[PDB]
């Protein structure tokens, strides 16, 4: 047929709900053409398939409103035949539209609200929204490409994509750039060890699409229901959600970093972590007493390994229950944590969401009080839904209930009164259930058995979690499931603020869009494998683009047994995770830095030492994330979008604009090949911290670098200045040391950098102005600071070393504030000028040479 002449790559599936025969396909009013070898749909929509018609388009002060009408039913039940379209032109960068049922309030995700670069026009029949980039006329969105479906439990909205390059749609084990070859991406939070093609712990319905020439846009669908996102190679995308409404934001960039910042303007800028949170964290399942746990710190200390935060897993609890500690191995738990604090370290422990429900009445306050106050998710007969997790039978708190929030704050404060822990590791908050749904199964209804089930592991919404039709304060679990973790992270953030009075530190397994405003994330139960080491790079980068910059993987891997070589390379790379924790499973061989051979220990110690030297810089990068929606770890394409060679690179990463990390990610290698964008890149090993080229002069090219077992390649971009600080086994110690600058000159002698400094943990620092901020500038053989703000926290900072890279000629003299310096060295082979000074970050200085 004429209408069935649709190019293969542009066929949209008219049988996404079930296996179909040719006769049934045709009776739907669809085209049946088998592919010649999910894949390309054999049953697909002709361009005439019934959609909605636009009627009564009107122009308001905020934008546009219209009615959308479907005349012919779809093959799903409960089509909503009359919809309302609202288009809001919110800023020059942000376009917002919604499609709703004007006759019924439908579930919506709870969220605080925050010439243009876009234009918008509409197709009448079939209905579509078309968004152009005004500067070049590129079509960014065109929803005319397939029918709009809007049924009670099935929404589908499709669009063309501007290129084959698209990233986002966490959480999945994938390259940073997603495959457009008939790929079904499922968002349904699920406790499963990361494996390819699976819905994992978190769900972020946001994508960033690259455009030829290096501009980009982003799209956020504000919808928390179970969904599939289907990418096809035309290229095009289909959102398929199981409930809610279509609430769509388009972010115009044009730069990828701006797209990310614009997205974070809606969902929230990243929270500012405490400085100590950027130190090394060490944990395992199996530190089964305070004595053993104390030995970890002792063993790290004796072998000169920095450690800011000691953790415990389930070991601490009384019979694996929250807000208890056993009176055998952990009898003296309070004293252990007090002692940690006396030495300048912090303490973290695991908290699960589910609460043991099986104890005698009156014997377990978290449950007894939860029951009294009605804090738990309830079932059909109004009683707590009971599942099974680590303690046995458990009820599940409803973190959408304000009373549950108050209860959680209370349980956290009461436990903190016994043991003064410094944050919360919130696990199992998908929510995870070791049985299907509940001890009593689940009822048979349309929420438990919906007409479209996304491609979830196990083929049901109840698999490894609770019943979809269970009740929460705001809605059913069906609607709220993908928010469970997020809502717990918000509750825990608030609880920690109230209990401790300083910045919270929450690390969560499950996440949703906006998570980064409250908490960080670790990537869960990764294997100790070379595969998963390599896969951690794109995953950490992905979460940075999603505004969760406090992210990392379990260093050396969680599951199975690490090898020495793997743990060296994983420690080297993982020292560049913004959140750095080595964590290990119960039955695995030990993998603490001190448990390896001497050469391995040296390499691991070096990795940790370099991280601690860089902490002032890392902290400043977090400040930029927090105040301007920047990324901390970023892919090369975020920083060099106009170099199309960067677009598929995800085994290198940047810290901010200027530090390029090129890890070895394979066994047996003593070299690595990395992409170097146009520029001069100085080898960071030429900066004295306490055939290798000193500078890579790149045109935009791949470069093979020596990378023996003791080495990770780290390069500093010309034009940038990096603040550093002296060593310590903790940040309590390190923050008191002298600082240094590493100054990477351009060929013309230019560089710029910055330092942000506050007390490291107080609330409302920016609001109160309790911070110091300094800019550094190199120009014409001088280095100066520029004092943006100087306060008490910052006025003691001693600058004792200035290292200048790319100094072509040996200076005859070096001056600090007009006075010849006590000592400097120049190396003619590396072009490094190293200068001892006695200066203050917060007082104006001028260092010069000639
Ligand atoms: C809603 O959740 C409640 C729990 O909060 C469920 O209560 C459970 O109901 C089952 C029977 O439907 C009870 O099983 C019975 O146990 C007794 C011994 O204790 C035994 O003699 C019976 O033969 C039967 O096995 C179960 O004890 C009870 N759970 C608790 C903790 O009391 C209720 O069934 C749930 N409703 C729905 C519709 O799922
Ligand atoms: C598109 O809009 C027209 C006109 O709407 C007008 O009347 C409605 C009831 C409101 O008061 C609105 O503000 C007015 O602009 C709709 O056509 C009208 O529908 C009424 C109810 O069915 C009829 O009684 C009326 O005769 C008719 N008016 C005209 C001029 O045709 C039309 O239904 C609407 N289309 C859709 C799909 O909603
Ligand atoms: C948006 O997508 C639609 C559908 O792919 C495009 O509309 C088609 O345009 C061709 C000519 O290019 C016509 O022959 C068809 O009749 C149109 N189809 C439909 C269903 O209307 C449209 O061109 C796209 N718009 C933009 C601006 O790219
Ligand atoms: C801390 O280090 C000590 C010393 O290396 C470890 O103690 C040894 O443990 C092994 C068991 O694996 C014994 O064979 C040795 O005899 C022990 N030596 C001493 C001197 O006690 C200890 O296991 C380490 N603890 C932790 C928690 O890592
Ligand atoms: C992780 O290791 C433990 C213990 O392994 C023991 O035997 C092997 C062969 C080595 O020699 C170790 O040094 C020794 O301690 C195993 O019991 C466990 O199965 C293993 N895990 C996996 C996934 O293989
Ligand atoms: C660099 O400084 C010297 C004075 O110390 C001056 O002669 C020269 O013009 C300066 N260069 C520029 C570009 O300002
Ligand atoms: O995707 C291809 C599949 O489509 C289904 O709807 C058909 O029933 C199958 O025969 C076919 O293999
Ligand atoms: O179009 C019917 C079917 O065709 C084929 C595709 O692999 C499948 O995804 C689709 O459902
Ligand atoms: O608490 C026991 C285990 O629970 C989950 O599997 C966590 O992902 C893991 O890190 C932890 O060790």
């Amino acid at each position: 047929p004429t209408q069935c002449d649709v190019p293969p790559n542009s066929r949209f599936d008219c049988a996404p709900d079930k296996a179909i025969t040719q006769e049934q396909c045709e009776a739907r009013g669809c085209c049946y053409i088998p592919a010649k070898q999910m894949g390309q749909p054999w049953c697909f929509f002709p361009p005439s398939y019934p959609s909605y018609k636009l009627e009564n388009l009107s122009s308001s002060e905020m934008g546009y409103t219209a009615t959308l009408t479907r005349t012919t039913p779809t093959f799903f039940p409960k089509d909503i035949l009359t919809l309302r379209l609202d288009v809001m032109m919110e800023t020059e960068n942000r376009l917002h539209f919604t499609i709703k049922d004007p006759a019924n309030r439908r579930y919506e995700v709870p969220l605080e609200t925050p010439s243009p670069l876009y234009s918008v026009e509409f197709s009448e029949e079939p209905f579509g929204v078309i968004v152009h980039r005004q500067l070049d006329g590129r079509v960014l969105l065109n929803t005319t490409v397939a029918p709009l479906f809007f049924a009670d439990q099935f929404l589908q909205l499709s669009t063309s994509l501007p290129s084959q390059y698209i990233t986002g749609l966490a959480e999945h084990l994938s390259p940073l750039m997603l495959s457009t070859s008939w790929t079904r991406i499922t968002l349904w939070n699920r406790d499963l060890a990361p494996t390819p093609g699976a819905n994992l712990y978190g769900s972020h319905p946001f994508y960033l699409a690259l455009e030829d020439g290096g501009s980009a846009h982003g799209v956020f669908l504000l919808n928390s229901n179970a969904m599939d996102v289907v990418l096809q190679p035309s290229p095009a995308l289909s959102w398929r959600s199981t409930g809610g409404i279509l609430d769509v934001y388009i972010f115009l960039g044009p730069e990828p970093k701006s797209v990310v910042q614009q997205y974070l303007d809606v969902v929230g800028y990243p929270f500012m972590p405490p400085y100590w949170g950027l130190g090394f964290h060490l944990c395992r399942w199996g530190y089964s007493s305070t004595a053993i746990t104390r030995q970890v710190v002792e063993n790290m200390t004796r072998a000169h390994f920095p450690l800011d935060v000691q953790w415990n897993d389930l070991d601490y609890m009384d019979s694996r229950r929250d807000f208890t500690f056993n009176k055998d191995g952990f009898r003296d738990f309070p004293a252990m944590v007090q002692e940690l604090h006396q030495g300048g370290r912090r303490y973290m422990m695991i908290v699960d969401p589910a609460i043991s429900s099986s104890g005698p009445a009156g014997s377990y306050r978290p449950y007894d009080e939860g029951l009294r106050r009605g804090v738990f998710i309830t079932n059909e007969t109004g009683q707590p839904l009971i599942g099974k997790v680590w303690p046995g039978s458990t009820a599940f708190p409803d973190f959408t209930n304000p009373t549950a929030l108050a209860w959680w704050e209370d349980m956290v404060a009461e436990f903190h009164d016994q043991v003064p822990f410094d944050g919360m590791w919130i696990d199992m908050n998908e929510p995870s259930n070791f049985i299907r749904g509940s001890e009593d199964g689940c009822p048979n209804n349309e929420l438990e058995n919906p007409p479209y089930v996304p491609g979830v592991v196990g083929g049901t919404l109840q698999a490894a979690t609770i019943c979809a039709s269970s009740h929460q304060f705001l809605s059913t679990h069906y609607n709220l499931h993908n928010l469970y973790g997020l809502t717990e992270a918000i509750a825990s953030h608030r609880a920690l603020v109230k209990a401790r009075g300083t910045r919270p530190f929450v690390i969560s397994r499950s996440t949703f869009a906006g998570h980064g405003r409250y908490a960080g994330h670790w990537t869960g139960d990764v294997w100790s494998s070379w595969e998963q080491l390599a896969s951690s790079v794109p995953e950490i980068l992905q979460f940075n683009l999603l505004g969760v910059p406090l992210v990392g993987a379990d260093v050396c891997g969680f599951l199975g047994n690490t090898s020495e070589e793997l743990c060296v390379r994983w420690t080297q790379l993982g020292a560049f995770y913004p959140f750095m924790r080595n964590h290990n499973s119960l039955l695995s061989l030990p993998q603490e830095p001190y448990s390896f051979s001497e050469p391995a220990q040296q390499a691991m110690r070096k990795a940790l030492t370099l991280r601690y030297a860089l902490l002032p810089h890392l902290y400043t990068l977090f400040h930029q994330a927090h105040v301007a929606g920047e990324t901390v770890a970023r892919p090369l394409f975020l920083e060099f979008p106009k170099d199309s060679s960067t677009w598929t690179v995800d085994h290198q990463l940047l810290w901010g604009e200027a530090l390029l990390i090129t890890p070895v990610l394979q066994a047996g290698k003593a070299e690595v090949t990395g992409y170097f964008p146009l520029g001069t890149w100085y080898d960071l090993q030429t900066v004295p911290i306490e055939p290798r080229e000193p500078a890579i002069h790149s045109e935009g090219q791949w470069v093979t670098l020596p990378a023996p077992l003791d080495t990770i390649n780290v390069h500093l971009r010309a034009g940038y200045i990096i603040p550093l600080q002296g060593p310590g086994l903790t940040t309590t110690e390190s923050r008191q040391q002298p600082m240094a600058l590493a100054v990477a000159l351009t060929k013309g002698g230019e560089a710029r950098g910055e330092l942000f400094w506050d007390d490291g943990e107080s609330l409302e620092v920016l609001e109160r102005g309790a911070y110091t901020q300094v800019i550094f500038l190199a120009r014409n053989n001088t280095i100066v600071n520029e004092l943006v703000r100087v306060t008490s926290e910052g006025a003691g900072l001693q600058l004792q070393k200035v290292t200048v890279l790319g100094v072509a000629t040996a200076p005859q003299q070096v001056l600090s504030n007009g006075v010849p310096v006590s000592n400097f060295t120049y190396s003619p082979d590396t072009k490094v000028l190293d200068i001892c000074v006695s200066l203050l970050m917060g007082e104006q200085f001028l260092v010069s040479w000639c």
